[PDB]
């Protein structure tokens, strides 16, 4: 009937700044599509198989990195920046820890470990 499309090299390494979509449904099969009922439709089923798909799921289902390199210049007092994550799994992805090198001084202020 209909198995798999594929697109697991394309979406996963595209220019996403997310990744991982629509991956836990791959091994998620599942699959009841065989049959088919008379609501005094007419009933035409042919083929029903996999193929393509949206094309465009770009952006989904893992953490951002906005800032990519940053301009820090000359630096004479106390400077304050943002630095956000957006996570769009459905289960949490926590950080495994920050190994501070060399970052000596730089501390976030409000967050827990």
């Amino acid at each position: 009937e209909g198995i798999v499309a594929g697109i697991t090299p394309n979406i996963d390494a595209l220019e996403l700044n997310q990744d991982i979509s629509l991956a836990a449904v791959a091994a998620s099969t599942w699959g009841g599509a065989y049959g088919a009922h008379q609501p005094v439709e007419v009933i035409h089923s042919t083929y029903q198989a996999v193929h393509q798909s949206a094309l465009e799921e770009n952006y989904y289902n893992r953490l951002w990195l906005i800032p990519t390199a940053m301009e820090l210049g000359n630096v004479v007092s106390t400077q304050i920046r943002p630095a956000s994550v957006w996570n769009a799994y459905f289960s949490p992805r926590t950080l495994t820890a920050i190994d501070r090198e060399a970052a000596d001084g730089i501390t976030l202020s409000g967050q827990a470990s």
